[PDB]
């Protein structure tokens, strides 16, 4: 009943240096799902299902 | 009843240096799921199922 | 009833230097699930099933 | 007598990512020479003395 | 007499990722020479004395 | 008389990832020479004396 947050950090990314020399990149998706190339990403959920880089499947019923 | 957080860190990424020299990258997905290339990612969930880089399957019923 | 966190760290990644010289990368997925290339990732869950890099299977019913 | 340069590179800097988090920087020079903080610098001389970051001395005669 | 350069590289820096978290930096020079903090520097001289980060002395005669 | 350079490299630095977490840095020079902190530096000289990070002395005559 006296919660005290201070200087806290949650789902935090900082201080990222990145060099990506690539002569070629290619995704050849044929009918499917694909997720590629996530970098320096931060989420924070409450009462929820939190996905960052999901390759979810073809739901059939 | 007197919770005290201070300078805490949770799901935190920091101080990442990355060099990626690649002459070729390729994902040739044919009908499937794929997740590739996650870097410096941070999540934090509460009352939820948290996935970062899932390759989930084709749900059939 | 007098919880005290201080300078704590949970699901934390820091101070990562990475060099990846690769002349070729390739994922040739045909109908399946794949997860590749996770680096410097941090999660924190509460009351939830937390997966980082799962290759989950084709749920059939 | 048939010099052929092609795609040559000389005194070349490229592809530099830099993060510098600093809570304090200070140079307290009292009567002297100082050089600090050179980053991503490129020179090319011909028939000359080329210095990049010199701390040269008090010439007296 | 048929010199052929091609795709040559000389005094070349490339693909540098750098993270520098520092709570304090300080140079307290009192009467002297100092050189500090050179990063990703490239030179190329011909018929000349080439110094990069010299701390040269007090020439007296 | 048929010199052929090709894809040569000389005085070359590439693919350097560096993380430097330092709570304090300090150079307290009193009357002297100092060189500190050289990183990813490349030189190339011809008919010349090439120094990179010299701490040269007080020339007296
Ligand atoms: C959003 N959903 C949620 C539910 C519950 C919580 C927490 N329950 C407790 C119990 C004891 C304790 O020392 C800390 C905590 S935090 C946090 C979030
Ligand atoms: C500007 N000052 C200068 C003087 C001389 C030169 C060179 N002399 C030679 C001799 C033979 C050889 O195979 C290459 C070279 S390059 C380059 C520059």
């Amino acid at each position: 009943v006296l919660y005290v947050g201070s200087k806290t950090k949650e789902g935090v990314v900082h201080g990222v240096a990145t060099v990506a020399e690539k002569t070629k990149e290619q995704v050849t998706n044929v009918g499917g799902a694909v997720v590629t190339g996530v970098t320096a990403v931060a989420q924070k959920t409450v009462e929820g299902a939190g996905s960052i880089a999901a390759a979810t499947g073809f739901v059939k019923k």
